[PDB]
């Protein structure tokens, strides 16, 4: 199955330009501990900014044009990118907004941080309706000394 994750400010804003404007260590521990040991695709600008290699994973990059980097696997659409992942139980697309948005319709299941920060962004999260997804889990996690806005993890599956 096709997987999709990410974290959400209200109205669904995931990127601007520069870095998002939070300190959410326990989301970054949620999105590695939800993608370790699968297939993660993303689209060129989220590697650049990632910066490196996810460890543990098999990092696919979509790009038009040939590959920058030999460490990683580099396919040029949607169904290159699902191939090269092979026979693995889960699929976990990583971003960003263009990447996202052509995999949701292909998606079965998403992991989904919730984040209290009414933030403008020039990136969203894709529309979804909530009545095409069974919310199978839920966890609200308050600010605290490490985290400086309030997040709920969300795991929806397509009915
Ligand atoms: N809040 C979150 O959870 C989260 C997660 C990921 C990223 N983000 C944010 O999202 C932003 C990036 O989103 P974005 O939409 O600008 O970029 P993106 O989806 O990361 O990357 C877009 C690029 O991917 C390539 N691409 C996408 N689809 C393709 C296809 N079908 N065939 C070939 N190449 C394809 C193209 O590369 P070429 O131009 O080389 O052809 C394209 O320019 C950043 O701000 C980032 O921080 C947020
Ligand atoms: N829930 C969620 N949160 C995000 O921040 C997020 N970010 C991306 C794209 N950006 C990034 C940026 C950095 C790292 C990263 O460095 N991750 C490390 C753990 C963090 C750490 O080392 O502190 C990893 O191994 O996954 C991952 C994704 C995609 N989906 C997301 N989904």
């Amino acid at each position: 199955m096709i997987s999709l994750i990410a974290a959400l400010a209200v109205d669904r804003v995931a990127g601007m330009e520069n870095a998002m404007p939070w300190n959410l260590p326990a989301d970054l521990a949620w999105f590695k501990r939800n993608t370790l040991n699968k297939p993660v695709i993303m689209g060129r600008h989220t590697w650049e900014s990632i910066g490196r290699p996810l460890p543990g994973r098999k990092n696919i990059i979509l790009s038009s044009q040939p590959g920058t980097d030999d460490r990683v696997t580099w396919v040029k659409s949607v169904d290159e990118a699902i191939a090269a992942c092979g026979d693995v139980p889960e699929i976990m697309v990583i971003g960003g907004g263009r990447v996202y948005e052509q995999f949701l319709p292909k998606a079965q299941k998403l992991y989904l941080t919730h984040i209290d920060a009414e933030v403008e962004g020039d990136t969203h999260f894709p529309d979804y309706e909530p009545d095409d997804w069974e919310s199978v889990f839920s966890e609200f996690h308050d600010a605290d000394a490490q985290n400086s806005h309030s997040y709920c993890f969300e795991i929806l599956e397509r009915r």
